[PDB]
């Protein structure tokens, strides 16, 4: 897992910092709050997150874990 | 709402009774257990529920409310 060594950023100027998404140890699977949250404007359809790595890597898999306490907030695609 | 006056049944001989789904007052939004549950066999794809009414009615709408405490169990279609 190379994610903890990189830097995460977003193009929305009003987004909560998301450096907590890269921690190696996953949060508890019964937490009452999502680690990272994003609020959509009524005319918005997509949000973006960019991860920069310090050096080139042969990539094979991407893992994303949503907030299990409430799956109504899982991204649609 | 004509549902409370009808009878509900299912074609699976090993299904939990589902007469509680017809109650007029909805359960609490923060309940820790689903009102009705069904367990799928590994070769099963669909389950069925039939509601019989005592007299003919001009039907317009159908409402179904899943278990909000865990949306991973919401039916796919």
């Amino acid at each position: 897992n190379f994610a903890p060594l990189g830097t995460i950023t977003s193009s929305s100027p009003t987004a909560q910092p998301a450096e907590v998404l890269l921690q190696a140890t996953p949060p508890h699977r019964r937490a009452r709050s999502a680690a990272w949250s994003y609020i959509f404007l009524p005319e918005e359809a997509w949000c973006d997150l960019t991860i920069h790595l310090p050096a080139a890597v042969l990539l094979k898999e991407i893992h994303i874990q949503p907030h299990l306490a409430s799956l109504a907030t899982c991204p649609s695609s």
